[PDB]
């Protein structure tokens, strides 16, 4: 990916310092795909994280190509979502939001699934060609039990705003978080370990 032009259809910080530090150069552009598709329409969860993933980075894609005329080489969607007790949660729409997914969280071990698209595109007959290659990570969490005053403590905080199921494992979130099992960065929001043997298979 050396010389190519990569694009990262992701506004998510914590995505970007993720990319940025393993020494990935891209450009940052984020995908308009806003239909969120049907939970129920996918035998797994990591189906559903993984075809929204995909769904944002063909967004991006052809919208870039449509603009300019010129195919990105790679185009890089992602998706985090929780599951707990088979119920798909992603962000909190509000506070309130916040609090119910964390409830239902405490005591309990739920999973983290990021799908990733990797999207190599070209231009040919004046159309974008894409070949788009799927993968996600699964890794395990642990939440203590929590009581009504530490759960209104982070959701006062602000932190439970942008992340799936409405937590991190990073700063105060670690109150919160018992154990991790598996890819720890995958819950921060990208399985970077995954993406590098993807790339490995798809060049090598």
């Amino acid at each position: 990916l050396l010389h190519k032009r990569v694009v990262l259809a992701s506004a998510s910080p914590r995505r970007q310092e993720i990319l940025s530090n393993a020494g990935l150069r891209f450009e940052v552009v984020p995908s308009k795909f806003k239909e969120k598709l049907d939970k129920a329409s996918f035998a797994t969860p990591y189906g559903y994280a993984m075809e929204t993933a995909k769904q944002k980075a063909l967004e991006v894609a052809n919208r870039l190509y449509q603009k300019d005329l010129r195919a990105p080489d790679v185009v890089i969607g992602a998706d985090t979502i929780v599951t707990v007790g088979g119920l798909i949660l992603e962000k909190p729409v509000d506070k309130q939001d916040a609090y119910r997914m964390l409830s239902r969280l405490s005591g309990r071990e739920h999973s983290v699934f990021t799908g990733v698209a990797i999207v190599h595109c070209s231009s040919k007959d004046h159309q974008l060609d894409t070949r788009v290659s799927e993968f996600y990570e699964e890794t395990k969490v642990k939440f203590s039990e929590l009581s009504e005053e530490l759960l209104w403590e982070y959701v006062h905080s602000g932190e439970p705003m942008d992340k799936a199921g409405g937590y991190g494992i990073q700063a105060l979130g670690g109150m919160l978080v018992e154990s991790v099992h598996g890819d720890f960065l995958n819950v921060v929001g990208f399985p970077l370990n995954h993406f590098c043997k993807q790339l490995v298979k798809l060049y090598y």
